[PDB]
């Protein structure tokens, strides 16, 4: 499921922030810089 419910999730497990449904899969997003 690429929602941004498990997609966002592990985006901000990954060492992000957040992230959402790209095409179908999963990107994630910092908020800094």
């Amino acid at each position: 499921a690429c929602n941004d419910r498990d997609c966002s999730l592990d985006c901000i497990m990954k060492g992000y922030n957040t992230g959402s449904c790209v095409r179908g899969s999963c990107q994630c997003r910092r908020t800094s810089g």
